[PDB]
This record gives structure tokens, C-alpha cells and sequence, in this order.
């Protein structure tokens, strides 16, 4: 089972990728979300029918009334940078056994880089093993956000005093800034109002990596997929380091 | 014709620049800096490469400034081995190499290089802008209201010129921001539909100009005009507000918004 649920991950991601390369640097991206995700739940019920699928539009999908098995997919996330050509959004996969991801993917199709989390495994980057690096410190931190401008109220508060404590807050890449983290490249990445399919693929990946990722409390991000699950919005924050993730939340206050 | 000439060598110039980076890129992954010597070994190669076929040009750089063999020059080159010093420091493959040769203080070539993506823009005046060999045109856009923006950077602005910064933001379609020479290079492709910074140096603007304008866009200083700097033994390397569209009369709409 373990083997097969990675190789099919991956002639997913493959199939996305393929559907993907049609539409970059040509509604084009949702067409192409739509085509790229319908050819991810095809690979995938292919091989399991008795799972279940969740995505942004459809929701919900399974055949049977429960699964123990849930794909949670975002063909394109980083809608902005793939609409102006800018080849760092990326295709999200997670495998949830029982609400928990046990595998994750983030795929660039355009730069032919895909990391892959695996409960058990080292996380790696075109199957060569990565890891987070250490930091002294949240002032020599390298942070990485999607944008300023999406943060509001208390929680643009709070990013405020993160970001004016850390060496340079730098900004553009949705789940790339994610990747750079678990290969070592950056330290810190705070952002607000994600919704599932925006974050699940990261957890097994950066932890997978030696890193950290939690909501603004420093609990446990989760979200179990279910026929009545409800598409919430959450605060995100990862770390390549614990001293660094632990001085986050504190700035936080949350 | 000599542009073709200078097309070659410039080309050639971007390939040894490119041979250096990919040596340097993303070896800092274990907690002088790789960029830094990365940028300086770059630079020391397209300069060989430059005046092994031009010694009468001078070239001209951030650390070095001015150096020529002889005491004046007609054709200097103006290199940025690494715009974009923190993409490159984060592993992030947008920062870029820029090249720009001047005829008499007026770019006559630009490249836009990244060489980890393998993607080449380069603008040569009298000849439409190329990526990999391709041509490539901005497009309409029909009001600043529908316009894609990108900056590099939210705290790239202080004083006035934020404010006149904000001006624009307000009105356009969506803010983006975070990578450098890249915008200009998808702005010349027509994917974006403006740019606007503040505080670039002219190693890091000159090379965009062909490129731009050989590509059907506009590109001036916060006033509109045209942005000029004569390399020479005694310029002195002073910042700049940018402002590039892919249509006229969005760039006219942004010139308005920044009252400067
Ligand atoms: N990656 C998050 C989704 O982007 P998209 O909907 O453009 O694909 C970006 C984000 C950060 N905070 C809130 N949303
Ligand atoms: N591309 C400009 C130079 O970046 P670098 O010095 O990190 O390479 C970014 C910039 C915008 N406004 C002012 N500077
Ligand atoms: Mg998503
Ligand atoms: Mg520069």
C-alpha cells in the first residue's frame, strides 16, 4: 500500500503537469485548473475507488458515504503569479489517512521540481533527500509571505511584529516559499486566511525535512476531510528551525 | 552590420555569466558570501569576454565603476551580474543578469538572463525583443483599473515617493510583488502591465530600456521622462524612480496617479 499510494501521487502529479504546460504563458486558468484536476482524480480513483477526492469547486467526492482515504488537491495555487507568467505557483497533493496527511507533494510543472513528503521518509526534491537549516536567531531570519496585503485586522497586527523583528521579510511565492524552507533556503514563512488545500501538502513535506508548521498557536494544523467538512480559512506559520518557530509564535501573541 | 557583432559577444558575455552563477546557486542550504563571490566572479567573466573582442569599450559595474584601458570610451557595458541579490541569497530562480551596452550614453542592447530557468530576453535597437529567440510584445490593457502591477518590494518606497507609490496601487487591478529585473521581463512578454519602483541604480534599469521599447512598452522616470545616465569616468551611480508599462495609455494613467 505505502509504495503504491507515493507512485500514484506522482502519476497524478505527473498527469496535472502535463495539462498545466497547455496553458502557461497563453478563464485559462480556471480551464486549466479544472482539466489539471480532473486529471488528478482520474489517475487517483483509478487506482483507489474506495477514496475520496476534495478540491476547491467540487468539494467533496466519493462514491461510497465515508472514506478513510481523502486526496485534497489545488491544481494551481498561486493563481496570481501563473495569470502574470511567473513560473513559481505550484500543484498541491495530500493523502489524509483518518484526517492526517501521510503524503504531500508540491509540484512546479513549468521548472520540473517536485518535493515530496512522506510519513516515515525524508522529504525530497526530485528524489534527492533535503532538509531545513538551523538559525541563530529570529533576527537572522529569512521570511517569505504571498503578499502584504493579505493580512487584516489583528492579524496584520500580528505579522507586523513578526516581520519587524526578522532579517528581510521578502514577498511572491505562495507553496514555493514552503519548498525553499524545506530545502534549506529560507526560514520563516507566516501567512493568513489559507484554506485546506492550501496548506495539508506542506505539513508532511516540511516536517518530512526537519521542520515545523503550525497555526498561530503553535497547535497542530488540521483539517479533516468529510462529507460535511467546512472550508475554513487558517493562520499559518513554518519554520526551518523550533528556537526560530517558538520566537515567531511569541511575536504572534495570538 | 556591428549590432550583429555586439549581439554575439553580448551573448556570449550572458553564457560565461550563467556558467558562474550555476556554480554558486543554491550551495547555502548549511547554516565573503556565496552571492558576493558569485557576483564578482560573473562580472570578472563577462568582462573578459567584452573587452577580449571590444578593447576599446569600457565596461562599467556596481563594486568597480568605471574601467577602460584608454582614458574615454564610445561604447561602454553596464553589468548587473545578480539583480535580485535576495531571490538568489533565498534560492529563488528570479533574480537575473543584466547587461546593457551604451553608444554614446544611450543603451543600444539589453539582455535579461536567467540563467538557472534558461531564459534570455534581449532588446537590440532597430530589431523587435526576443525570448530565446522568439519575439515577444507587450499587450493592450484597457485602464489602470485592469492593470497587473508589480514592485519588488512593499518597503522599497520612504517618504514621498511611498505615498505616490500608494497612489497607484489603489487604483490598479492587484498589487504583486517580489522579483526584481523578472517583472520587466514579463511585462516585455505581456503578462504584466506595469512596473513601478523606486531607487534603482542604473545597472539595474539600463539593460530593461531596449528590452521594453523593442517589445512595444514604454519605460521613463515618475515624471515621463526619458531615463538617462552616460556612463563615464566621473558619473556618479544615483538612484532612479522607474515606471514601465505594456500600454501607453496605462503608463500615461500612472504618471497621472504619481503626481511627481
Ligand atoms: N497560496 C495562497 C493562495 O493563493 P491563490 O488563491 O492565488 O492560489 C496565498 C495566500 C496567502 N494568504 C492567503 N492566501
Ligand atoms: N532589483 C533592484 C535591486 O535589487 P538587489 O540590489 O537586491 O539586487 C530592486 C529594487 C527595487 N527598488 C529598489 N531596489
Ligand atoms: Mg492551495
Ligand atoms: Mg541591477
Amino acid at each position: 500500500q505505502l509504495n503504491h499510494f507515493s507512485d500514484v501521487a506522482n502519476k497524478a502529479a505527473n498527469a496535472a503537469g502535463d495539462v498545466i504546460r497547455k496553458y502557461f504563458r497563453k478563464s485559462p486558468v480556471t480551464i486549466a485548473d479544472q482539466s489539471a484536476e480532473e486529471a488528478m482524480v482520474s489517475v487517483i480513483l483509478d487506482n483507489f475507488p474506495s477514496h475520496a477526492v476534495y478540491g476547491e469547486e467540487k468539494g467533496w467526492r466519493c462514491k461510497q458515504d465515508s472514506a478513510d482515504y481523502v486526496w485534497v488537491l489545488d491544481p494551481i495555487d498561486g493563481t496570481k503569479s501563473f495569470i502574470t507568467g511567473k513560473p513559481l505557483f505550484g500543484t498541491l497533493i495530500a493523502l489524509l489517512q483518518n484526517g492526517t496527511p501521510i503524503l504531500g507533494i508540491i509540484d512546479q510543472p513549468v521548472l520540473k521540481e517536485r518535493w515530496i513528503g512522506i510519513t516515515g521518509k525524508r522529504t525530497t526534491l526530485n528524489g534527492q533527500e533535503v532538509s531545513t537549516r538551523t538559525c541563530a536567531d529570529l533576527s537572522q531570519a529569512y521570511l517569505y509571505t504571498t503578499s502584504p496585503h493579505l493580512f487584516s485586522g489583528d492579524a496584520e497586527e500580528a505579522f507586523i511584529r513578526v516581520r519587524d523583528k526578522v532579517k528581510i521579510p521578502l514577498y511572491g511565492c505562495d507553496c514555493y516559499a514552503y519548498a525553499l524552507l524545506s530545502s534549506g533556503f529560507v526560514d520563516l514563512v507566516v501567512e493568513s486566511g489559507l484554506k485546506p488545500y492550501d496548506f495539508l501538502a506542506l505539513i508532511p513535506v516540511i516536517e518530512g525535512s526537519g521542520g515545523v508548521i503550525t497555526d498561530w498557536k503553535g497547535h497542530q494544523l488540521r483539517w479533516e476531510a468529510s462529507p460535511l467538512s467546512i472550508a475554513t480559512s487558517f493562520n499559518v506559520v513554518a519554520a526551518g528551525d523550533k528556537q526560530i518557530h517558538q520566537q515567531a509564535l511569541d511575536s504572534l501573541q495570538w
